[PDB]
């Protein structure tokens, strides 16, 4: 059937922004996993996880009698698919049992894994949630062989349907670099947001960098990718070797026995694919990844036997039955025991990636000192497998259960407990007015609020105004943010805070963090006033202030907005056009098509463009919240045309006379072209539509005042 | 962007069933178009229109001063993408402005239309749709230039995101026949459920049929097409020769100076497309189809003339401007008016198409009467056209407003009036009892409501279980309706309606439509009791029976099932895969992918399938009303193969064991194989879901009894 994304393959796609709507969700409007969550008998289930290690399906036969390794895998690859660039992927929506993930060739076999799973769901119902599930069921992997982990927080809710991700351009799944889609560039410069070095792989390829088995090469590929997923030297050391400590690859017979992924299968297969012609197809016999390796004397518990080995010989590249590069350690004894036959045993074997460990010269100094003292090795390992299966968890108030570790980490972007009494309506009144009694105008509230409020991105749930952290360095050197107006606002504001706190009894003080937010409300209420509407803007208090050493940085910089069309600001050129990274910012904030059209005709003409500018200012009235924006963008009597200067700037002149108009830009004129998104410039660009336009633009400000209000949820 | 549909487009696709989610819709939740209708002041929006007509714009001007061609044009295209296959298309949701439609080559310069009414729309804002607007224009074009219409009905509802339409496989915008992805086989024989002979036209190519300029052969395309808009002969010939009473074809220069369709264009274009680069680009230089033709004396008024020309002149064969084929009469002084020029005259042209009504004999015979009495003529085409313009509203009770016609139309499937007092809950109470009383089964009740109810598409709102028109011909026969087993059931509760009847006070008397739907609310009762639950089936009374001479069969015949997948059913062999579909009668039912699984698993263990099927029947406990099918759908232990004789059903057999437990088809396992749907088998197939399933079931239940309920609305 002919689609429209057939006819017109370039114009812009909305369905992102109504992907889970209530009504792919079975769950009715008012169910909420974190209640559902919190009467889960978290210990009932762990003890059904325990048992359900050694107790093998004939389907599927455990290695070793024990499904420990299988799972390990599992949940690192639920949460291995994390990008820090934009927040995407990670274990927490559960999102390794849809289309694409589900049928990645790095995710081969872990179908099974799920399946075995079922059980347990099913007994449990909406009480554990899958994207729980998975990473639990990788805790008590770990646990059951011996190994303490850090702790667990309870709280991802299900999805229903795949997220739009983008994980590349190749049409080849693993298509080794340098093709017509490759994702690198330069000197094996990967291209944002990706953070693998192929297409349906996690981070690497395991025999080597397109299969050159080097292992200095591959750590290379190992660093960056890992940097990618937020993960320095120490903690990428301690993943890799953790995990292969346990269990083993499998290998055992040419892939070209294995038959299509799940998403390929036939309907018998019922939701499971790879089904394989080599022998039993199976346990013995398995074919995953087509390497065949078992790295530990016990792959069925926690030792310090993968460092013992991978330093203790010497060794040699060799082939696994279906042909991958792997090595050996052929002067070793054969002391690694097989996976089925108690009477076979073989030698220590290694991945071209675990021997990057001992090869790259950073690797091997934290190598070796985790060799020599594997407890500092089981507590990074440890931590880093905290960081790895919640790092897009978002804000500690979102962590359910009996087991989170108290230990507040730096990664989490902590937030100090309040401790101390809130203001209340009146006080919020009382501070709204001294606000604007400063002189602060409406444009420069707006802008601060926003700046603050707008970092958050749903992805990974990081960002937003809670922690002032507008105040601190980065946030107060971005670009974006205007730097120098933005000193001198919250200079104002301090000062306002300092005054209000000074006269307070009996404990109650205002935050920073609180007041940047209902400063901007109070702008937005200024604004309504300039047109004429009086309007209360919600206002929740509870924010608290992050101090400079309770901030990351480094960690800081992937929130930085480069693209920002609510404040009509573009950092850089960039390929994609301006209009598809408007649409990706309102997915990272959460917003409909709706909410996006009416914030953005808001904002403009509320001045929160950065840098004054005057594109999209369609309003001979700017600092008055009206629909201007709409009713000037959709006036026929205007002609619009690209400037010789700048085609991405466009005039706007009367179709009679030729006089200038207006000015903007393609985030500012798209909602004046593209069909759906003019449809709905309509609506609020109507002589019935001034009471819907700001009731509209006053809940989505209040929206995205709150998108990282977890502690009011 | 590499996507799913990219790496398994042969995956079912499930997103056609959360289109026009709240996500996409900018107006509240709460929103109710027919209330702002009815506020709305109709008399003071035609007279808007009124004015419009001759008020003329530079970059668009109008035709001989009066826009009103341009407009019947515009409607009649908003209307003429119906199909009475499938009930899609058509004006009722104003797709004309959303993609591909407003795109489509035969929609060309509609944009400009539609553009014209932007400043009425804005004016009255929510209180008039797009889509009611359309075709009020169009209307008022008509009384404008001297013609009486039938009557208006508001009520099309705005939608907010294309419609998923199977308008083709085609390509390449108006491909010939015969290519890769041919819409014709055979002896001509159009692929069900399309409507038009290429891809991006309305009905037919005007200058003949794959641009053959022979008038009998097109004759032929229209009348297959129109007859698949639901027209007959007589309505055809008044509709085109009605239609071509007013203003004229654009073809001054070859088509080759016009540009890029609107969804193709530069964002600078703000929504207008096909942009021309001959002399002006519009008014007496314009080009839109590329012929060139003007059929009448007086263009802006009502008139005799396209019968008088049409038989008073012989006609040939000449080319326009563009190059397209069309017709000039032999030996005419120049006497139809130039639409920019007093100075010039030109002879008498005709399309093609315009000759089929003279030179096909049916037609013929026809056109010599409208000729001979044109009062004839003038009463058939405001028929046809208040025909055309409502066919896909839905039911009597939909329409709104002031114009509506008090005639009683046979197309419109007509309701009776209730004229008498209604059953209340304890006479549904004691219905219920006898019902239950009579011996008529859990799967007898349940089969003959979904039969009743399940005819309703809400493409064009016709169907549903109002008018007990499963009793009449043709519903009491088809086969998917079981019809020996249906009039043993109809027989028994005719005699129970009858005797209620007879024992009442009053005028109180139930309809058998309503026994129908209140006997399968029973049933659903019975099985939850059976099943040791207690439940109660929501019930609204209100249908009335409709008579045999109310139905027409013919147009009945498109209603009929051909697929079912919620009653397991199949009439025949089908290129498209029998998930597909499912999926395709779930969209039409209004249902969402949690309601088609809960419905189907639901119907399964109650009986539904026709001839008494085991396939899906997954329970022990058949007519009880259980979770089973996603209970025992969803066990490991099952393993499931295509059987030998038929590869569309399969055999589940104890994976240890090798005993048969079930068998089912490709409706029953992609349940278990999607990885969408097998999620939400998953919620309804856990240990703590029984009564979530039963009430969602319920209510899914009860939705489609009520599908056609306009009269509660
Ligand atoms: C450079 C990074 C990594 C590479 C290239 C990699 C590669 C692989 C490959 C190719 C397999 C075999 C798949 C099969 O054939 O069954 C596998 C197994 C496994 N990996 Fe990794 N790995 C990486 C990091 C990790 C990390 C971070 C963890 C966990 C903390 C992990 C845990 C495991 C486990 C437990 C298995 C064994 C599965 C079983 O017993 O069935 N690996 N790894
Ligand atoms: C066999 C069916 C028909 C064919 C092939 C057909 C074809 C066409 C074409 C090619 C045009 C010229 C478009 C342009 O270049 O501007 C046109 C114009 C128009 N048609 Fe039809 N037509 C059909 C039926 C109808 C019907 C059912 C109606 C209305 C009841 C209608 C009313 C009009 C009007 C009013 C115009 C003039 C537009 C203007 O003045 O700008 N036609 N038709
Ligand atoms: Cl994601
Ligand atoms: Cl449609
Ligand atoms: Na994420
Ligand atoms: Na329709």
């Amino acid at each position: 059937g002919t689609s429209n994304r057939d006819w017109w393959p370039n114009q812009l796609d909305l369905s992102i922004l109504h992907r889970h709507s209530s009504l792919s969700d079975p769950m009715g409007k008012d169910f909420n996993y974190a209640q559902a969550f919190e009467k889960l008998d978290l210990a009932a289930v762990k003890r059904d996880l325990h048992a359900l290690m050694t107790t093998s399906q004939d389907w599927w036969p455990a290695d070793f009698g024990h499904y420990g390794g299988l799972f390990i895998r599992m949940a690192w690859h639920s949460a291995g698919t994390y990008r820090t660039a934009d927040g995407r992927g990670g274990a927490g929506e559960g999102q390794q049992r849809f289309a694409p993930l589900n049928s990645w060739p790095d995710n081969a076999n872990l179908d099974k894994a799920r399946r075995l799973l079922w059980p347990i769901k099913q007994k449990y119902g909406r009480a554990i949630s899958w994207a729980d599930l998975l990473i639990l069921t990788g805790n008590v992997a770990l646990e059951s062989m011996g190994f303490k982990t850090f702790g667990f927080a309870g709280g991802r809710a299900d999805t229903w349907e795949p997220e739009d991700v983008y994980w590349g351009s190749e049409k080849i799944w693993l298509e080794l670099s340098g093709g017509p889609n490759s994702r690198y560039s330069g000197d094996r410069q990967l291209e944002n947001p990706l953070a693998a070095v192929q297409m349906g792989l996690i981070y690497v390829d395991p025999e080597g960098p397109d299969g050159n088995p080097d292992p200095v090469a591959a750590a290379r590929d190992i660093r960056d990718t890992f940097a990618r997923m937020a993960m320095n030297d120490e903690e990428t050391v301690a993943l890799i070797a953790g995990g292969h400590t346990f269990g083993k690859t499998h290998g055992a017979g040419p892939a070209s026995n294995v038959g299509a992924e799940p998403e390929a299968a036939g309907i018998e297969a019922q939701g499971l694919g790879w089904k394989s012609a080599y022998r039993t197809g199976k346990g013995a016999d398995a074919i995953t990844s087509g390497l065949e390796v078992t790295w530990t004397t016990t792959p069925t518990q926690w030792s310090h036997n993968f460092f013992e080995n991978l330093f203790g010989y010497e060794w040699e590249l060799t082939k696994s039955p279906a042909g991958a590069h792997q090595w050996v350690a052929k002067g070793a004894d054969a002391v690694i025991p097989d996976a089925f036959d108690p009477s076979k045993k073989h030698r220590p074997t290694m991945l071209t990636t675990d021997l990057s460990l001992r090869f790259d010269p950073a690797y091997e100094k934290i190598s070796r000192r985790f060799h020599e003292n594997p407890e500092q090795f089981a507590d990074a390992f440890a931590r880093a497998w905290f960081k790895l299966t919640h790092r897009d968890m978002g804000p500690r108030a979102r962590y359910l259960g009996p087991e989170v570790p108290a230990e507040v980490l730096l990664w989490q972007d902590p937030i100090p407990a309040v401790d101390h009494p809130l203001i209340d309506a009146a006080d919020a009144a009382e501070l709204k007015a001294k606000v604007l009694a400063s002189g602060l105008t409406v444009s420069q509230l707006v802008s601060t609020a926003w700046a603050a409020a707008s970092t958050f991105r749903g992805s990974d749930k990081r960002g937003g105004a809670n922690g002032a952290r507008i105040r601190l360095a980065p946030q107060k050197d971005w670009e974006a943010n205007q730097p120098e107006q933005l000193a001198a606002v919250l200079e104002t504001l301090e000062a306002i805070r300092t005054a209000f706190n000074g006269a307070q009894r009996g404990g109650k003080q205002v935050s920073l963090a609180d007041l940047i937010v209902l400063a901007g409300c109070a702008g937005v209420e200024q604004a309504a006033k300039n047109a004429g509407h009086a309007v209360t803007v919600p206002f929740a208090p509870g924010r608290a202030d992050a101090s400079q050493e309770q901030t990351d940085v480094e960690s800081m910089a992937v929130l930085e907005p480069v693209a920002d069309g609510f404040r009509n600001y573009l950092k850089g050129k960039y390929r994609v056009p301006a209009e598809v990274l408007l649409v990706d910012k309102a997915q990272l904030l959460t917003l409909s098509a709706p909410e996006m059209t009416v914030l953005l005709g808001g904002l403009r003409v509320l001045g929160a463009n950065v840098g004054q500018s005057r594109h999209g200012v369609f309003t001979a009235r700017e600092q008055a919240l009206t629909n201007d924006f709409f009713v000037n963008l959709l006036d026929m009597g205007t002609e619009w045309k690209p400037t010789a200067a700048d085609a991405d700037v466009f005039e706007g002149r009367d179709r009679a006379t030729g006089e200038l108009k207006w000015t903007g830009t393609r985030v500012d004129l798209v909602f004046g072209s593209h069909s759906q998104l003019r449809a709905l410039a309509e609506v609020y660009g109507s002589a019935d539509a001034q009471e819907k336009f700001v009731r509209d633009f006053v809940a989505v400000w209040n929206k995205v005042m709150n998108l990282d209000r977890f502690d009011l949820a």
